[PDB]
């Protein structure tokens, strides 16, 4: 018969009507033969019934056949077959509650998976499909839990509890704390002024967050070296540490990881770990330098590329007016026996140049 389905705490309405139209007896009472609420004239008239003081009837529509049920504040144990005895006849309406809900709440950073459990009248069987703000029709049974949650994750889901030829959307909301860049690199020469750039979405929050960098130099295992920052709203300050080099900071929530000059031993990998909380988690994103340096010894020259290259590049040294004098897959090349031109030293791979720092020949 009527199958309707309603909202924990939300409310529903409960038709009922027939012939003659005219402002007539009804009556409201659940399978336990209990009166929910009931009329005499415009006097409206309610039950002994738990549902007592939450039920309503619209006396305005009464004049015109409606005898309406309004059930507010809907208690889950609500789930019952309510029937309207109108004028000479029965109404059958089951009216089945549920309620979708995740219990990991509150400030949700990345990975940290997400759960949705579910409530449901004790016997009927409810079936999940939780699609997401962003695509992927996830779905599942009395339960169903997103994994680890990817930032594009986050906004509002729309989660539908199918039960009967019925079925009830559901709106929860899922924000993902955390970068927008997996690998950062950049590419550049012995003395290029480096920068160094992560963002992330705005936010707020009480006593929130502080982190920090890690590099691995390149052959210089002489780890533990990093870099120390707290934050709170768009203030950011270094905890402490830096040390080794002159890496300067932002006071500014953009974070620049500023590095004065490019010397050739600040090449090398980097995570720059952030975690902040209210119910925490720790962010990463990758960091990577790369360093050119071309360098004439004496009479003859030479140049190389430090730091994360690829075994799929290539380097090269010409003096740009003539092709080639010298190519080649590897990080340090020599040309003996240089001829005036501006030389051109060149890192790539494929074909699109990556690293270009050009230097002159004197005879």
């Amino acid at each position: 018969k009527k199958v309707v389905l309603g909202k924990k705490g939300d409310t529903v309405e409960l038709t009922c009507t027939a012939s003659q139209k005219k402002s007539i007896q009804f009556h409201w009472k659940n399978s336990n033969q209990i009166k929910i609420l009931g009329n005499q004239g415009s006097f409206l008239t309610k039950g002994p019934s738990k549902l007592n003081d939450r039920a309503d009837s619209r006396r305005s529509l009464w004049d015109q056949g409606n005898f309406p049920l309004i059930i507010k504040n809907l208690k889950i144990e609500d789930s019952d077959t309510y029937i309207c005895e109108v004028e000479d006849q029965k109404e059958e309406v089951q009216l089945l509650v549920f309620g979708l809900t995740a219990n990991s709440d509150t400030h949700l950073l990345q990975g940290q998976s997400l759960t949705l459990t579910l409530e449901s009248p004790p016997g009927s069987s409810p079936s999940v499909q939780c699609r997401s703000p962003r695509g992927k029709n996830i779905q599942g049974g009395k339960t169903l839990s997103v994994s680890q949650l990817e930032l594009q994750d986050s906004g509002t889901w729309t989660c539908t509890v199918l039960q009967n030829q019925k079925k009830v959307e559901f709106k929860i909301d899922i924000v993902v704390l955390a970068f927008q860049k997996a690998s950062s690199i950049v590419y550049k020469k012995e003395g290029e002024q480096v920068e160094f750039s992560f963002p992330l979405a705005f936010t707020v929050e009480k006593l929130t967050g502080s982190g920090e960098l890690w590099w691995q130099a390149e052959r210089a295992s002489s780890s533990k070296s990093w870099i120390t920052f707290d934050l709170k709203n768009k203030e950011v300050s270094v905890k402490r540490v830096t040390q080794d080099p002159k890496l300067q900071m932002g006071k500014k929530l953009p974070l620049h990881l500023t590095l004065p000059q490019a010397l050739p031993q600040y090449a090398g990998s980097g995570n720059l770990t952030l975690a902040l909380e209210a119910k925490t988690g720790k962010l990463h994103q990758e960091v990577n330098l790369v360093v050119m340096r071309a360098t004439q010894l004496q009479k003859n020259l030479t140049c190389e590329v430090w730091g994360p290259t690829s075994p799929k590049l290539m380097l090269s040294l010409k003096l740009e007016n003539k092709e080639a004098k010298v190519s080649k897959r590897e990080k340090a090349v020599w040309v003996l026996n240089p001829e005036a031109g501006m030389w051109q030293c060149l890192l790539s791979d494929s074909g699109q140049v990556l690293l270009e720092s050009n230097i002159k020949v004197l005879p």
